């Protein structure tokens, strides 16, 4: 269709502020070479955080906010915020962009909400379909092709496995597998149902404002590097490496400010740190 509703408001994006912020430096065309760099720069530049939600504040997905927060401030965002911005840039550069939603599982069971923004991308070189997961917080730092890949492959130095299953009604059910702290594991699952900004707003309104949601409770920060992955899960600080190994640290509230600035490149006003430092969340 052509209604702007089916696209990603690329116009409203300050392409240059953005590309400058993630450190892009390649040719400005819709080539696989560019996509492979866009994904890498973004995933390794932008911090991951749910701080607004923890501070009782709303999370907006309009490009205005997304740009003042992720491009002009020392703040990050989660899946929707990240994917929303990335989609705008992709579109701008002449890429083929269509959305999908996945259900994070991370080894768990049951059926979790489909609230994880994913991007199905097409370049100008050929008909291959690329999946861009730029908002998970742990890469992949390169897009992965949308085709069956049961055998361990590597995006950067991180090991994965793309699996194609069948869900109810003979529908496609994809499963991306990542290797980490607890060995192999299913990160999430997703369908190929066309998704749009309106669908992200629903998903975003749930993830950010629902009690049923963990994201609204305590701090959850990730910072992703090509060779390491930092994670703050409450007062537990984790650093993971591509070979699966890792180490942790049990932090104290007073230690949060520094870790958050140095390790997560997130800067907050005092009232917020103060608020963070003494949030009722710690009691849990």
């Amino acid at each position: 269709p052509d209604d702007p509703a089916y696209h990603w408001n690329g116009a409203e994006l300050d392409l240059d502020a953005y590309l400058a912020r993630i450190g892009f430096a390649g040719e400005r065309a819709p080539t696989l070479a560019t996509l492979r760099e866009l994904v890498y720069r973004h995933t390794t530049a932008i911090p991951f955080e749910n701080l607004e939600a923890v501070l009782g504040r709303p999370v907006r997905l309009d490009l205005a906010t997304l740009q003042d927060k992720l491009v002009h401030s020392r703040r990050g965002g989660y899946c929707y915020e990240n994917a929303g911005l990335f989609a705008a840039a992709l579109e701008r550069l002449g890429f083929g962009v269509t959305g999908h939603t996945g259900r994070v599982t991370m080894g768990a069971g049951g059926l979790r909400p489909a609230t994880h923004a994913l991007l199905r991308v097409t370049t100008a070189d050929d008909d291959r379909v690329w999946m861009c997961d730029v908002g998970f917080g742990r890469g992949p730092l390169r897009p992965y092709e949308l085709r069956p890949q049961p055998d361990e492959f590597t995006l950067g130095d991180w090991r994965f496995r793309l699996e194609r299953r069948t869900g109810e009604l003979g529908t496609d059910l994809w499963v991306l597998h990542q290797f980490g702290r607890d060995g192999w594991v299913d990160r999430y699952t997703f369908t190929t149902a066309p998704q749009y900004r309106i669908d992200f707003e629903v998903g975003n309104h749930f993830v950010s404002t629902s009690p049923r949601s963990p994201f609204t409770t305590r701090p959850f920060l990730q910072r992703f590097h090509s060779d390491r992955h930092h994670v703050l899960d409450g007062l537990t600080l984790i650093t993971e490496r591509p070979d699966g190994s890792a180490d942790i640290r049990a932090l104290t509230p007073g230690e949060l400010p520094e870790v958050i600035n140095e390790l997560f490149d997130i800067e907050l006003p005092g009232p917020d740190l103060d608020a963070l430092t003494t949030g009722s969340w710690l009691e849990r």
